[PDB]
């Protein structure tokens, strides 16, 4: 058993906890740090507006929750430096607060006794950034200690980008992600540093910067400076699509583009990238464990320009990717 | 002109600003305090997801906005004791932050040079609480200085409860308000004191307590102890209905219940309480200026048990009620 | 196994299909009639915006779908007198089109070779109406051949009204159900015989008439004349709540009201009616198998006036009740 | 005054009715044909889930509605051959039913006494297709009698495309339109010829095809064969964006792309194409009169590849383009 702690028991933190329970046989969450009190925190674990009721018994007290009869230690420190992960023999900490995406801050978990930190977002000053299935072979068990699992969008874009770059060569490309609203958007028109994300999320198409097409550079260095993009946040609670338009010197058809993805989407890579010819809408990919679900029916080719669209559950799909990377960290030296 | 200040430039603050421009010819908002920086504040004033664009030009600088060419002083003081309303010759302050509903706290506005404060919600320790059209005749210009305009729901329930109580006598009633989600609720399942309001607001029916039915007693003491209720928050952005089920000893029919409202919903009171026989849905009462829009088509009677239903725009309707109350205050003496 | 046919492969028909696969050990759906072509019908079985993907393989051809290797004959006859259930040895037909709730139309299934018809809605001219767990004991296998499983709302209201009526006595009560939009409503403001249901469903609170409180009287004749109500359709895709306000001559408290349901919600009956003290919102009762989930936190009392509130998944909850009714029918004489 | 009839009093028809009242001083709608009784029709005119209440008073009788004192004759003829527009001295008919986009059906309005038919959609067999601001100067009052006002998407894309093609030259481009759901989509998972449009509209992102990028060729022949695209329908009731990604041989920057739109979007053409540096979301362009609202903050450039985004109210914005076209027709020869 490799012992895991979660810092930030929000959407991704709670997704991750459920993923551990459902898909892991060698990881165990033993400690959680979060701003919520234990009554709220256990309630939100038990009941989920997206995932439904947890399949296990949940109780709490002043210092813990207990899930399927396993006591889990719970803290409420604003500052990671006041945690003690060593006290519980925690090896890996999932940093999913959204406020410690700077590795120089997330480093504090390691001072506090953790061996590894995996940031559940694009980071700064990180040892390394990973999309599982794309660049995880490059993980250095000795020197990669505070790492990033990238964004939901990057985990969708990169697997497909890699396949098509390897096969046909991408010269330039621009991305639009049409993406479920997230918790940092406001419910009613209200204060936000981003004036568009200020705006009532459930009744607006909300453009917002993404970053997660340039972040492909960190994971596919071949594509540095060749990809850019942005998001339109729209009123669905989870489920997103990445629409990539790109040029290639290759001679391509709809058919050959699609066949390139079909032939890659196999074996273990095929757990990251799926290939579909089904008449998909967003609800069909909710709770899909892939990082990227390629939609062959949406491929277009105009000369040397190609549009391709891949789906992703930005919550569960990303989390499943984050867990694959967590499994890789645990299987190697700590 | 009576000059007005707004503390808390949120949904209700901004509705109130627009209501003054559209509906008043004797009030002017000359100063605003809020948490936002001027870029964000002017932006959220210019653009509204519910109300659409402001029909006036908006500009901003380091300590003001300019709206239709009128300069409005803007502050970002989290503590109202750090404001000065007398500096801008402001008589009345709307207290719409939602964090100063204790009148002892809201009194800071009086010490900062305002003559009157109107709290845009239920209050504690207040001089007086009003639903316009129901009990505004009791307003005492000398002694009611920090006052409450009640809640959106109380402004919908009280007009209707008064009419039916006066005509038939209400023994006991219980209310459900089916209510647009509001800013207190969470977009995604996340931290909240209320474990239900914690839950993703736009995909859930969310039960939550109000106090709006017990608060009717403040404006109609005859109904002390006779009403209670709760809310179900549902995925519409604004627009709400209050569904009241009560017992009467009177012999009543659907027709006599409806006739009672129709009779009453006239003149100045009719600006607060409307009577409708139209096939209404919530979008039909968005931007309606009444506190209470009685839906005759929904009334039911089973023996001595009556169900009546009244709609309200919890933003705009409540705001129009608050503006009526503000106009009253502004028409009577304003001394320190 | 008893062989079942479905007429009307819509929300309820497809829920029913999935419920049979998941919850039944003695029933098999062998034949479906619907307006859709096989491609469309198979697509909507496999993919569901509410229930997610079906966990079985789905294939189709010119006059069948095949689900987890089981061939299912498919028809598209507007008029059921043009069907033939006997050719598939179908005993029970679930009548879920929404358009044949008059038993005088629905009985065409019997003429077409079925032995029993269960209508997925309030009916007219029917042999009997049932809410499972409330009055199914009155089922007459000889004379009850074209029956109704009543409405989603009645299946929520009736169990709770029964318990509270039995204990305290209901003088009169009025109901509001705050209810998920349904397929009868328009997406955009458009033609409808009901000028409120005409209005854009996903952005409106929409009042609409339900006969579901008065229909409790079919199932609990003690309450005839004593109940009425209406619905407010609101923008969630499934999941609903029935809010009942009634007066009683008994002296009652929030605790005694809650205790009466908790007491009752225990056995077989407890599969129909649950008692919850949880902080429920609508998403928490989506895919719940109960007819009625009583929310003890929402009980209020003022003098002799009582308000109680119960949740239901108007799709799956109702469907599980219909399945319970079907199992009872399947367990007795099919002459 | 030039008198106008509307055939198809749906979303676009009723938007058009309101646009005339709000924005025209020289047109009057004097007759309407739809599928509805006058109570139903008057209700849906008076009350709108998107546009709010009509400001004018609305009465009806067996033969008509009266709006602000003006009697408007109403018909419910399925087949336009059975109308008589000449009896109402109607010169121009708006064909907004959606079912007569073949000009050889639409021309029945002319047999029925009208002089001009404007189809509120892509058409077939038409005399001409127009995006106001782009190609309306080619309108020929003698020979252009059954015409198309193109699609919502085409009225957004073509103005932006013309400016950038004129300045920099577009070699090829692919577009994605992120589009409010429309009446054709289903509220619950249900029958549709499009297996994705079958899927509950207000909880799904729904890919669907549009010919709107190819149809730019009818209005800008230079761009024939160069553009294609598709749509993602999303849960907002109105308001859309068109995202075009294109290659040019020109040397361009974000700044130079944006500068080109800004210098074009002035004068009369600027009532069709607006230039914005505001932090726009979809609700900010609801009831916006422009065909195309270019969002300078979303422009991206990677080498010789450009992404530009333009907003449109697919209801009101399109309708305002249609009214511009109608005003032009009304201003020139009517036989
Ligand atoms: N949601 C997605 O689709 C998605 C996908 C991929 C990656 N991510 C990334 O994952 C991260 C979390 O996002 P999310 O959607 O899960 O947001 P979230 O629900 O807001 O989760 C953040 C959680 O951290 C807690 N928290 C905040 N500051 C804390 C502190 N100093 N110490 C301890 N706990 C603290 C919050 O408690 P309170 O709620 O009480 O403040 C909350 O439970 C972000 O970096 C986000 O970009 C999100
Ligand atoms: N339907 C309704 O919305 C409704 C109806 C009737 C009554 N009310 C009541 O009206 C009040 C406001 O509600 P709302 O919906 O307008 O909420 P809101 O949108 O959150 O408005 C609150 C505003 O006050 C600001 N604020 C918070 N603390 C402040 C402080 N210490 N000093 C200055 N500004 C501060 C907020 O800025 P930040 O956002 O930056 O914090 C925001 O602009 C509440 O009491 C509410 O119950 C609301
Ligand atoms: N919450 C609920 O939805 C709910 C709950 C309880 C009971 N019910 C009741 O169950 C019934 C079905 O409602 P629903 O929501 O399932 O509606 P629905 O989704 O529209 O289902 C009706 C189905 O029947 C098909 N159909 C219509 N006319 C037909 C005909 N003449 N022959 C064969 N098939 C025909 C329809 O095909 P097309 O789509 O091609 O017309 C559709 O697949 C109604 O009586 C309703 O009141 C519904
Ligand atoms: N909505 C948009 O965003 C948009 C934008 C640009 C262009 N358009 C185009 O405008 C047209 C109308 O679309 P819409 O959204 O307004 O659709 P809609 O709401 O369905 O309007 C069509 C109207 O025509 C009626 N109708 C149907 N067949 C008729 C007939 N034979 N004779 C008379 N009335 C008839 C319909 O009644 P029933 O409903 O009872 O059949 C309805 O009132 C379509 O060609 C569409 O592509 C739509």
């Amino acid at each position: 058993t490799i012992r895991v702690g979660i810092n930030g028991f929000g959407r991704i933190g709670r997704n991750f906890f459920r993923a551990v329970l459902e898909r892991s046989d060698d990881l165990e969450v033993v400690a959680v740090n979060d701003s919520k009190d234990n009554k709220t925190l256990s309630t939100l674990l038990k009941f989920d507006s997206i995932m439904g009721r947890l399949g296990q018994e949940v109780e709490y007290d002043d210092d813990s929750i207990t899930v399927g009869g396993k006591r889990i230690a719970v803290y409420a420190e604003r500052d990671p430096k006041n945690l003690d992960w060593a006290a519980h023999n925690v090896d890996i900490v999932i940093e999913s607060t959204g406020v410690f995406t700077d590795a120089n801050a997330a480093k504090a978990h390691i001072e506090a006794g953790a061996k590894k930190v995996i940031i559940s977002a694009p980071a700064s000053n990180e040892d390394a950034t990973f999309v599982y299935g794309v660049n995880h072979e490059s993980y250095d068990p000795e020197n990669h200690n505070v790492i990033s699992g990238a964004s939901c969008t990057t985990n969708c874009l990169a697997p497909m980008a890699k396949v098509l770059n390897d096969k046909f060569g991408i010269e330039n490309g621009l991305m639009t992600t049409v993406h479920a609203y997230t918790g940092d958007q406001r419910l009613h028109d209200a204060s936000h540093r981003d004036l568009r994300r200020a705006r009532a999320a459930a009744v607006n198409i909300v453009p917002t910067s993404t970053g997660a097409a340039k972040a492909v550079a960190l994971v596919l260095p071949e594509l540095k400076g060749k990809l850019d993009g942005y998001a339109l946040r729209v009123p669905v609670i989870t489920g997103s699509a990445t629409d990539l338009t790109f040029n290639t010197k290759s001679e391509v058809t709809v058919e050959s583009i699609n066949a390139a993805i079909k032939e890659a989407a196999v074996g273990e890579f095929g757990e990251t990238l799926a290939y579909s010819e089904e008449p998909l809408v967003s609800t069909d990919i909710v709770h899909d464990s892939h990082g990227s679900i390629f939609d062959a029916g949406l491929t277009k080719v105009s000369g040397n320009t190609v549009k391709v669209v891949s789906w992703y559950d930005n919550e569960w799909g990303y989390t499943c990717q984050l867990l694959r990377l967590t499994e890789l960290v645990a299987s190697k030296l700590l």
